[PDB]
C-alpha cells in the first residue's frame, strides 16, 4: 500500500483526518459500552488504538515508510491535539478496564427482569388463594404488599442502569427492598411476631410461597453485586460523557491540525 516512495504530506493529511473519524467513533463506543452493549468494548479498543497507532506516526514518524515527526511549523496545533488525546484515552481505558463489571451487571438486570415479574405473578396468586378460601384478612394484605414490594424491587434495577447521581442510592434502595421482601417472605412461612406476620397455613397459598422463596433467592443472591459494583457503573458512565465533550474539542482540534498540514503542503 503505502511506502518509502509515498508522498509525505498525504500522510501528514491523512493521519490528522482520520483522527476526525476516530474521535467521533471513540465517542460512540464509549457511550454505549456504558450502556453495556459488549461488542461496542471491542470496538471502543480498536478504534482507541488506532488513533495511537496514528498519533504516534505524527509525533514521532512512521519507520515503515521514512515518514519524519512532524514539522515544527505545526507544533502548536499537535500540542493542543495532545492534551485532549490524553483526556480521551485515559476515559476510555477506564471503560474498557471495567467491562466485566459491566457486562455481569448487565447480566444479572437481565434476568431480574425476568424473575422479579414472575415473583409478583406468584404472589397475586396467593392473594387469589388466601382471599378466596376466606383465609384471615391480615395474611391477604401482607401478599398484597409483597406484590407491591417485588414491583419496587423491579423498579430500582433500571436506576442502578442508568449509572448517574441517583444509581448508587437506586442500589441501596434495592438492597433495602429485597431485605424487607425476604423477612416478610421467612415471616409468611414461618410466622414473625416481631412484625405481627402470621404463619400461612391454606396449604395451596403455602405451595405458592415455596416455589416465591426459590425464585427470589436469585434475587437475595444479586444484592451484593449490584452494591459492591454499581459504582463502577456511574464511573464508566461519567468516563463516557467526558469522552463526548473531549472528542468535540479534538474533533475541532484535529481540523485545524489537518488545515495547518495542508497549507505547509501550498507553501501558506
Amino acid at each position: 500500500y503505502l511506502n518509502t516512495q509515498s508522498n509525505h504530506d498525504k500522510q501528514y493529511i491523512g493521519h490528522a483526518g482520520e483522527l476526525r473519524v476516530l474521535s467521533q467513533r471513540i465517542a460512540k463506543n464509549a457511550t454505549e459500552a456504558a450502556a453495556g452493549k459488549g461488542e461496542a468494548f471491542k470496538l471502543l479498543k480498536d478504534a482507541r488504538n488506532d488513533f495511537e497507532k496514528r498519533w504516534n506516526i505524527l509525533v514521532n514518524g512512521d519507520e515503515s515508510t521514512s515518514l519524519p515527526p512532524s514539522p515544527e511549523a505545526v507544533k502548536p496545533q499537535m500540542d493542543v491535539v495532545q492534551q485532549d488525546w490524553d483526556g480521551l484515552r485515559k476515559n476510555a481505558d477506564s471503560i474498557l478496564a471495567s467491562e466485566q463489571t459491566v457486562l455481569s451487571l448487565h447480566q444479572v438486570a437481565s434476568t431480574l427482569a425476568e424473575t422479579i415479574p414472575q415473583l409478583q405473578v406468584e404472589y397475586e396468586e396467593v392473594v387469589d388463594i388466601l382471599l378466596e378460601n376466606g383465609a384471615p384478612a391480615d395474611q391477604v394484605a401482607v401478599a398484597q404488599r409483597q406484590s407491591l414490594l417485588a414491583e419496587r424491587i423491579l423498579g430500582s434495577v433500571n436506576k442502578v442502569l442508568a449509572g448517574d447521581e441517583n444509581s448508587v442510592q437506586a442500589a441501596d434502595s434495592f438492597g433495602r427492598d429485597a431485605s424487607l421482601f425476604g423477612r416478610v417472605l421467612k415471616g409468611m412461612q414461618e410466622g414473625n411476631a416481631a412484625m405481627s406476620i402470621s404463619k400461612v397455613t391454606n396449604a395451596e397459598a403455602v405451595d405458592r410461597l415455596n416455589e416465591i422463596a426459590e425464585l427470589f433467592e436469585f434475587v437475595s443472591g444479586s444484592v451484593d453485586e449490584i452494591l459492591e459494583t454499581s459504582p463502577d457503573l456511574f464511573q464508566v458512565r461519567e468516563a463516557a460523557n467526558n469522552i463526548f465533550s473531549v472528542s468535540q474539542t479534538l474533533l475541532d482540534k484535529a481540523s485545524q491540525l489537518a488545515d495547518g498540514f495542508e497549507n505547509l503542503a501550498g507553501g501558506r
